[PDB]
């Protein structure tokens, strides 16, 4: 109870920052997570040893991917962390809890494969989930672990509270599918300007966390230029095994995937960054006033593939 986890001076003043970097000792991931928790949640939100029993089980059924990994999972709940730190009294009780473990669940079980892939490869996941296939199942596999002997972290909340947590997290992780990213977005773009937006409206809400975790989902654009580029090679080093995978069903993948044409990547990400990026980002900070770092990062990350295009690095 009177248990907390303490990081060193540097990181317990980086964490707070946006583009703070969990580092490469994956052993300090878990205590980064809790740390991260006991402040934006509570001491009290999670039974410490529920919790960790929790989190070593979310880690082992991660896989060794090159980019959608357990690293990623603790990367993506610490952007979450850095949004609900700066909008304190935005956010119920429940969203705060549902929101950091939706993040850390949100890529289980993730194969290194698009939801296109395992469509033409004619998975057994696409027979079940014919939409959001990866992000149905990675919802699923959430449950699952939720319901293992001595890991229900929700086990004192009510019933009612119970239901609306799974819901909260259940919307958060199919809000990761990117396909469902650029309606969401432009529904939000409308009402921002309408001046429709309303954060007591459950539907809005919903609207306003799903956009949430696209902008947590793609923040390695949001990290100083040297991390963001490192990322990048694991991003392509996944894409392009997909690449790969679609030659060996006699499907030539689109060039984002075609490693033969690496030669693109400065002006694809420019395109990623106009088309993706920038928008989430600038319309996140129009409903989130405190979460402009992350569009100024993305901007100056922008600014940086445009000198690697005019062959100045
Ligand atoms: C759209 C796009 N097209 C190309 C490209 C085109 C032609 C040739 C080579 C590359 N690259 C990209 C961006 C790659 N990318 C994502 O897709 C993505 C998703 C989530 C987080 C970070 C990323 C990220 O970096
Ligand atoms: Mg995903
Ligand atoms: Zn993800």
């Amino acid at each position: 109870g009177l248990m907390q986890f303490t990081l060193p001076v540097r990181l317990c003043k980086e964490i707070e920052l946006f583009h703070f970097d969990i580092g490469p000792f994956e052993n300090m991931w878990p205590g980064i997570f809790v740390y991260m928790v006991h402040r934006s949640c509570g001491t009290s939100c999670f039974e410490l040893e529920k919790l960790c029993r929790f989190i070593m089980s979310v880690k082992k059924n991660y896989r060794r991917v090159p980019y959608h990994n357990w690293k990623h999972a603790v990367t993506v709940a610490h952007c979450m962390y850095a949004i609900l730190q700066n909008n304190h009294t935005l956010f119920t009780d429940l969203e705060r809890k549902g929101l950091l473990i939706a993040c850390l669940c949100h890529d289980l079980d993730h194969r290194g494969f698009s939801n296109s892939y395992l469509q033409k490869f004619d998975h057994p996941l696409a027979a079940l989930y014919s939409t959001s296939t990866m992000e149905q199942h990675h919802f699923s596999q959430t449950v699952s672990i939720l319901q293992l002997e001595g890991h229900n972290i929700f086990s004192t909340l009510s019933s009612s509270e119970y239901e609306q947590v799974l819901e909260i997290i259940r919307k958060a992780i199919i809000a990761t599918d990117l396909a469902l990213y650029f309606g969401n977005r432009k529904q939000l773009e409308e009402m921002y300007q309408t001046g429709s937006l309303n954060l007591n409206n459950q539907s809005h809400r919903d609207r306003v966390i799903g956009l949430m975790m696209t902008a947590c989902d793609l923040c390695s654009v949001t990290k100083l230029w040297p991390v963001t580029k490192l990322t990048a090679n694991d991003i392509y080093a996944e894409f392009w095994a997909e690449g790969d995978e679609m030659k060996k069903l006699g499907i030539q993948p689109i060039p984002m995937m075609d490693r033969d044409k690496k030669d693109e990547v400065p002006q694809g990400q420019l395109g990623f960054y106009n088309a993706v990026a920038i928008p989430c980002y600038t319309t996140l900070t129009q409903i989130l006033p405190p979460t402009e770092p992350l569009l100024k990062a993305c901007r100056d990350n922008l600014s940086q593939w445009e000198k690697v295009i005019r062959g100045e690095e």
